[PDB]
C-alpha cells in the first residue's frame, strides 16, 4: 500500500523520537541504578522497553507503507539529579505529545485513516506517561527531593 | 573507579558500534519478515536483543568509570536480498571483531584488566556470531537462494 | 435507534463486500486442499471464519440501526493456480477497504460515530490482511511458485 | 582365557577400522554442521557414538582374551560436498563389512565361537548402516544434491 | 606442581587481605546490627561470607603449589557510623585491587597463567564490590546520612 | 550494659582461641583434602563452621557489654600426617577447655551470670570434641594409621 | 575467519595429545575394570569422556579457522599395576599443560585472543587433573597400594 510521502515523513519523525525516548530512559536507568534510585531505575528501564515496542510498530507501519524507516537518534537531556531526570523525560513527553497532534491531523487530511489510529494510540500512552510523571514531580515537591529519592531507593541488602 | 581517558574513548567506540548492530538487526527482522522469511527474521530479533545486552554492559562500564555514555548511532548496510542482508550483518561483525581486539590491548596496555575481559568476551561474542553468519551464507551458496529463502519462511498457516 | 438510510446503505454495501470474501474465501480453501495445498488451505480457511465474524457484526448493526439486512453474494475471482487465488483475494481486499474509506467518512459527516468506529475497525483490519497477502505473494515472487506450494503443502502422511 | 593369536589379531584390525570410523564419523559431523546441514551432522555424530561402543566392545573381547588392543587409527576420505561425504561413509561400511565376514569365518574355523558372534553382530550392524547410506544416497539421487542438502539443514532460529 | 616461589608469596599476601576482610565485614555485622540497621548488616554479613569463600580459594591454591598458606590478620578501619563503616570497607576493597593488579602481573610475567586467572576473577569481584559500595556512598550522600540508616533499619516487628 | 573489664578480657581471650580453632580445621579441611582423606576433611570443614558460630556469639557478647572485639589469630598445629592433625586439634580443645573453667569461674565471681552460661556452654562443646577426637586417636591406635586413612578416604569416583 | 597457520599447527598439536587421553583413559577404563578396580576404571572412563569434549572442541576451533583437524593417535604409556597406570596419566597431563603454555603464549602474541582463550581453559583443566592425580598418587603413597586398590574395587554383589 505506497503511502502518502508526507505520512511517512510523520511516522519518521515519530520514530526519531521515540528512538530518542528509549535511549533516555535507558540511559537514566543506568544513571539512577548508579546513584543508588534502583526503584525509580526499574520503572525507567520499564518504560525504555515500551518506547521500544512503539518505535517497532513505526518500523512496521513505515515498511507497509513502502517507505524506508530511519533509524537514527539526536543525542541529549541528561540530569545531575532525581528531579532534574524526571523533568527531561516530562519535556520529552510533553515534545512527542505535540508532534503525534499534528501527526494524527495530518493522516486525517490525507485519508490514511489506520496511520491516524496509530498516532492516536501513541498520543494516549503519552498523555498516561506525562500523567504519571506530573504526579512524581508533584509528590518529589510535596514530600522534598531527599524522601522522594529514599523512597526511591533499595536497602543495602535487596 | 576514575577511569583512563582512553579507555572510555574505546568503550564509547564500541557502544556505538552495538547500537548500530540493534539497529541493524532490528531493521533486518521487519524487513525479512515483511519479505516473508519469518524464521530468519526471529533469529535477526533474537541477535539485535543480545547486542542490545552489549550496549547495556558497555553502559554500565562506562558509568562506572565515571566517564560520559554517547548514545549515537550511524545508519547505512540495508541489502535488498536474503544475500545482501546477511553479508552486511557479516561485515558489521567483522568491523566489530577488528574494533575489539585493538580496544583489548590498549586496556591490557593501561593496566585496565576487567575492561580487558569485558571486550575479550564481546570478542568472543562476535567469532561466535561470524561463525554463525558464515555458516548461513555457506549454506545459501550451497543450496542456492531460492532453497535458504524457504528454509527459513513459514507456511502460511503458521 | 433509526438509522440514517445513508448509513445503512453503506453497512449494506458493506455487508454484500463480506459475504462475498466469505464465500470466496470458502471456495478457495477447498480448491487449495484439492490441488493439495493444505496449509494454504488451512489459512484461508481461518480468514474466511474471519469474514463470517465481520458479516455477523455488520448484520447487528443494521438491525439496530432499524435497516433490512441484505444477505446476498455477487459470484466472481477463481484462479487457476495459487499465485491467481492469492490475486484474487486480495484484488478484493483493496476493494473493501476503498469501500471503507469512503464509509466511514460517510458516517462521520452524518455524525454516526459509533458506525464510523466500525467501518475504522473493519478498514484496520482489511490493512492486516492486505499486509499478509502481499507478504506471502512478496515470497511466491522471491522462491517461486513451485517452491511456494511445496511450502504450503503437507507430506502424504499427514 | 587366553586366546588364539589369529583370533586377536582379528580383533585388532577390527579395532582399528572402528576407530578409524569414529574419527570419520566425527570429522564429518563438524564438517557438515559449518556447512549448515545440521540434520545430517546430527546424524553423523549419533553414528560415531555407536562405532565408539563397537570400539570399546572390541577393546573388552581383546583384554579378556589376554591381547593386548592397539588403539591406533590409519587417517584419510573426507569429501567436498555432501554426496562425497556420504560416499566416504559408505566405502569404510563395505570395507568394515568384507573385514567381519572374513573374521567371522577365521573365528569359527578355530572354535572361538563367542569371538564368531561378536562378528556376526558387527556385520549385521554394518549391512544395516550400508542399508542407510544406500538410501540417503539413492534419495539424494533422485531429489537432486540441493534438495537433499536442504532437507537436511535447519532454519537459522533453530 | 611445585610454584614459583614469588607467586606464592603473592597468592599468601592476598590470603591475608581476604582474611583481614572477612575479620572487618563480620564486626561490621554484628556493630551495625547493634546500631539497628539490621538490613545492611545482613549485607555485610553476606560480603564477608563470600570473602571467606575467596579465602578458601586462596589456601586451595597455595597447597596445590605446595606452599604453606599463612592465616594470620592485621586487625585495624572500624567506624563510629554507619558512613565510616562503608568508607572503611571500601578502603580495604581498593586496597586489595591494588595488590590483585600487581600480582596477576607478576604471574603473567613468570608464566603462572591459572594463578594469574585467580587474581583477575578477584580483581573483577573487588571492582564489583567497588562498584557496589560506592553507590551506597553515594546514596547516602544524596538523601543524608539518617535515612540512609532509615533505609537499612528494620522495625521493631521484625 | 557495661560489662566487667576482667570480663571482657576473657572473652576476648576465648574469641582468640576460637579464631585460631576456625583457622587451624579450615587449614587441616584442606591439607586433608589434598592428602586424599576427602572424608575426615569434610568432618574438620563442619567443625571449622561450628567454631565461626562460636566466634560470632563470643563477639556478639562484647559487643553488648560495650566492649571492643579483638579479631586476631596467633598462627601455629600443623601436623604432616593425620595423627599429627587429629592431635594438634586435640591439644587445642584441651587449651580452650582450661581457659573457659577459668574464666566461667571469674564471671560467677563477678556476678556475670549470663557471660558464666556462655562459657559453660563453650566448655560443654569442647569436651563433647575432646571426647569425639580421642575416640579418632583410638581407632586410629587400634586399626592402624593406613586404615584410619583409608576408612576416611573417598573413591576416586566419588 | 582464515587463521594464522602457526596457530592451526599448535591447535593441531594440542588435538593429538586430547585424543591420546582419550584413548588411554579408555584402555586404562577397561584395564582396570578387569582387575577389579571398578570405582577407579569408572573415573578413567568419566576423564575419557572429558577429553573428547575437549577434542570436539578444538576441531570446531580448526575448521572455523578453516584450517585441517588432524585425528590421530600416536600410540604409548600402560601401566602392569594401579600405580603406574595413576603415573601414566599424570606424564600426559604435565605433557598437555607444558604444550598449552606455550600455545597461549603463541596465540597472544600473533593476536589470535580467542585461540589463547581456548588454551587458558585446557590449561586450566589440566591443572585440576593434575591436582586430582597428585592427590590418588599421595593417599596410594600413605595408604599403601593394595589398600588403594582395596578402596577403589567393589565388592562382588555389585
Ligand atoms: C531499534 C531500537 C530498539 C528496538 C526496536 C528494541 C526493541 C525491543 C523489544 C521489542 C524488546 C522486547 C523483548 C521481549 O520480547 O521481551 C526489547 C527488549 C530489550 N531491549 Fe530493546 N530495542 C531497541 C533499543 C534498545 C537499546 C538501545 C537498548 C540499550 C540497552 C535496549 C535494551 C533492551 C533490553 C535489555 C531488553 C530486554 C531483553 C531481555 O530481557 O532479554 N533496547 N527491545
Ligand atoms: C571472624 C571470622 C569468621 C566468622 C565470624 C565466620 C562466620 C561464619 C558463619 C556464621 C558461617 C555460617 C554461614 C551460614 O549461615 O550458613 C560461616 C560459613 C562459612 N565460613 Fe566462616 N567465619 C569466619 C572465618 C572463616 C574463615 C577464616 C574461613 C576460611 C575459608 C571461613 C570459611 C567459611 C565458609 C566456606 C563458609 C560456608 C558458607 C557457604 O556455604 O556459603 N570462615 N562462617
Ligand atoms: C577409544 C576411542 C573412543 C572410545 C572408546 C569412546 C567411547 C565412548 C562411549 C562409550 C561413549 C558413550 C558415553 C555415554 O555413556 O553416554 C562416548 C561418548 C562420546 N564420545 Fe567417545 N569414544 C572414543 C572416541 C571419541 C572421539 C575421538 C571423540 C571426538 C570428539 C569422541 C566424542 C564423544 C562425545 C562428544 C561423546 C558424548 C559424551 C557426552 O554426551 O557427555 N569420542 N564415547
Ligand atoms: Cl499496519
Ligand atoms: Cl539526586
Ligand atoms: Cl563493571
Ligand atoms: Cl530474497
Ligand atoms: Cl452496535
Ligand atoms: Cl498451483
Ligand atoms: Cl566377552
Ligand atoms: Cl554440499
Ligand atoms: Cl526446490
Ligand atoms: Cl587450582
Ligand atoms: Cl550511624
Ligand atoms: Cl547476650
Ligand atoms: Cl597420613
Ligand atoms: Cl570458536
Ligand atoms: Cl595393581
Ligand atoms: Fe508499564
Ligand atoms: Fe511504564
Ligand atoms: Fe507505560
Ligand atoms: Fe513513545
Ligand atoms: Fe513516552
Ligand atoms: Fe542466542
Ligand atoms: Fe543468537
Ligand atoms: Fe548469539
Ligand atoms: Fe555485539
Ligand atoms: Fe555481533
Ligand atoms: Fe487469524
Ligand atoms: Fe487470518
Ligand atoms: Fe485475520
Ligand atoms: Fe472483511
Ligand atoms: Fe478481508
Ligand atoms: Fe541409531
Ligand atoms: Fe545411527
Ligand atoms: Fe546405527
Ligand atoms: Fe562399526
Ligand atoms: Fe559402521
Ligand atoms: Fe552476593
Ligand atoms: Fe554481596
Ligand atoms: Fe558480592
Ligand atoms: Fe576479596
Ligand atoms: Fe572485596
Ligand atoms: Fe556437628
Ligand atoms: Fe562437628
Ligand atoms: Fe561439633
Ligand atoms: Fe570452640
Ligand atoms: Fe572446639
Ligand atoms: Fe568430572
Ligand atoms: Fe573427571
Ligand atoms: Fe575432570
Ligand atoms: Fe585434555
Ligand atoms: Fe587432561
Ligand atoms: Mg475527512
Ligand atoms: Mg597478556
Ligand atoms: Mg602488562
Ligand atoms: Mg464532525
Ligand atoms: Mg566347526
Ligand atoms: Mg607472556
Ligand atoms: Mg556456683
Ligand atoms: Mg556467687
Ligand atoms: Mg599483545
Amino acid at each position: 500500500m505506497k503511502g502518502e510521502p508526507k505520512v511517512i515523513e510523520r511516522l519518521n519523525e515519530a520514530l526519531l523520537l521515540e528512538l530518542g525516548a528509549v535511549n533516555q530512559y535507558w540511559l537514566h536507568y543506568r544513571l539512577l541504578n548508579d546513584w543508588g534510585y534502583t526503584r525509580l531505575a526499574k520503572k525507567e528501564r520499564e518504560e525504555s522497553i515500551e518506547e521500544m515496542h512503539h518505535a517497532d510498530k513505526l518500523i512496521d507501519r513505515i515498511i507497509f507503507l513502502e517507505g524506508f524507516p530511519n533509524l537514527q537518534t539526536v543525542s541529549p537531556r541528561i540530569g545531575q539529579n532525581v528531579k532534574e531526570v524526571l523533568e527531561a523525560d516530562l519535556k520529552g513527553e510533553y515534545d512527542a505529545r505535540a508532534s503525534y497532534k499534528e501527526s494524527r491531523e495530518i493522516c486525517d487530511k490525507l485519508g490514511d485513516y489506520v496511520s491516524k489510529q496509530l498516532f492516536d494510540e501513541l498520543l494516549a500512552d503519552e498523555e498516561g506517561h506525562i500523567d504519571f510523571l506530573e504526579t512524581q514531580l508533584d509528590l518529589l515537591a510535596k514530600i522534598g527531593g531527599e524522601r522522594y529519592g529514599q523512597l526511591n531507593a533499595a536497602p543495602a541488602d535487596e
